[PDB]
């Protein structure tokens, strides 16, 4: 048993034995309507904002929740900063283009900063000790911890209300294919069965799951929607829609200030 | 009833198909991933409630979704290419999303009665097999899942059969193919080149195997220019005005 979801601040999580037994039941009446009804449901979805105007204005709004955001680039693309900021807009008010909901950072390559939440939090005005309290963080060795803190999250986001779900790069501790055969098919099963639990989870509680991968130089379900980070010339980093249910392929410019993501200071 | 065929937005693929998508039969369309599959459903969906000499059919369209890729504004951007008034497409397309095999399947006995009420010209189930391909670790389960896709195939046809609606299937491609079986009309498409989409008539009693080739533009399907409830899901098919 090693250490649970703590938050920023160093406080362990606790949680009831309700919960737990309330969401035992995942992971094994819906009817018609009519496609108005459902376009005005869309137009309900709380989407989270980037900080960047061109971003927003890229995603017609920012992060979807409900649906599982995969931001996908080379090393030094801003896939960990990104992830930082929305960790922290995600608590914004829904006026101010946040989701009013907790943070939650599953971190695979020990680059989680509270410092960055600090930052971006001074950016939009907000207290710093309440940003780290309202983001709940765990560090993940293995694949196995990383189910295990997915089934942890499942008991957590019943209590309290959350927004965000990060997976700072969940192909970190599978990309350790070191192996020569046999262990592309049991990382494979892992990687679907961890991928379908996120999707289940944000169906079920609406949180938006935004997940980290690491490209040099997986299974996409239908409905992720994709985003691809480039570096330009310069401090220009360009952010292109690979593929999207609703959203033509597109580009749109962003640069990472000091305070986290934010338009090119041109 | 006589056989109507529903306009595909595309002209190489109108005469591919002598007309389109052909009513009271199955059809078909199996491809990989962005391959066309779910904006063909969507300009359907569409394109079925035009006039029948405009190549329509008259009647209310069905989306049976079982991936969260149906998005109504691709409805709003073809019936703008149309010309017809957005209000009345999007009331005219009964939406369901299915969860699991059981609701998917639970969901035609509800669309049974639906098409009884009101008229209906188009069936779509966009990933038929998405629930059904849920292998997962149950990778031979077979004849446990063998008999329920035949149930559903079988309700499929009746429906199609009774109604003599236009029921189109989605199938993703990476004991005998049931699908092969009860579906009349067989689509598949192909990524050639580019925005080279080729659609090759697969299976056909009475159409050759030739291919075409068609393109997805911001409009729609297009060449290449060289417990379970109904609330206002029950109302009769009002047919599109024009609003331009
Ligand atoms: N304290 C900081 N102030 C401003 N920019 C920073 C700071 N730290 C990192 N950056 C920028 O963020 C980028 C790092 O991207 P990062 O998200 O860590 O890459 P990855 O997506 O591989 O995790 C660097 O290019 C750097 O310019
Ligand atoms: N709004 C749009 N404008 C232009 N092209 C689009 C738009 N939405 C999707 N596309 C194109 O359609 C393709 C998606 O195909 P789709 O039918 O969703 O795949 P599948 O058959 O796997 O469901 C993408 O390659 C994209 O280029
Ligand atoms: F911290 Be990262 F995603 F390289
Ligand atoms: F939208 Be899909 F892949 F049918």
């Amino acid at each position: 048993t090693l250490l649970g979801f703590h938050t920023a601040s160093g406080k362990k999580v606790k949680i009831a034995k309700e919960s737990l037994d309330k969401v035992k039941n995942l992971f094994d009446g819906s009817g018609f309507t009519t496609a108005t009804e459902f376009h005005q449901r869309r137009s309900e979805i709380i989407q989270i904002t980037t900080g960047s105007k061109e971003l927003d204005k890229l995603l017609q709004g920012g992060i979807e929740t409900g649906s599982i955001t995969e931001m996908f680039g080379e090393f030094r693309t801003g896939k960990t900063q990104i992830c930082h900021t929305l960790a922290v807009t995600c608590q914004l008010p829904i006026d101010r283009g946040g989701g009013e909901g907790k943070a939650m950072y599953i971190d695979t390559e020990g680059t989680f900063r509270p410092e960055r939440l600090l930052a971006v939090a001074e950016r939009y005005g907000l207290s710093g000790s309440d940003v780290l309290d309202n983001v709940a963080y765990a560090r993940a060795f293995n694949t196995d911890h990383q189910t295990q803190l997915l089934y942890q999250a499942s008991a957590m986001m019943v209590e309290s209300r959350y927004a965000l779900l990060i997976v700072d790069s969940a192909t970190a501790l599978y990309r350790t294919d070191y192996s020569g055969r046999g262990e592309l098919s049991a990382r494979q099963m892992h990687l679907a069965r961890f991928l379908r639990m996120l999707l289940r989870l944000a169906d079920e509680f609406g949180v938006a799951v935004v997940i980290t991968n690491q490209v040099v130089a997986i299974i996409a379900h239908a409905s992720t929607t994709r985003l691809y980070l480039r570096k330009g010339r310069g401090e220009t980093r360009i952010c292109k829609i690979y593929d999207s249910p609703s959203l033509p392929e597109a580009e749109a410019m962003f640069a990472i200030n000091a305070d986290g993501v934010g338009d090119a200071k041109d």
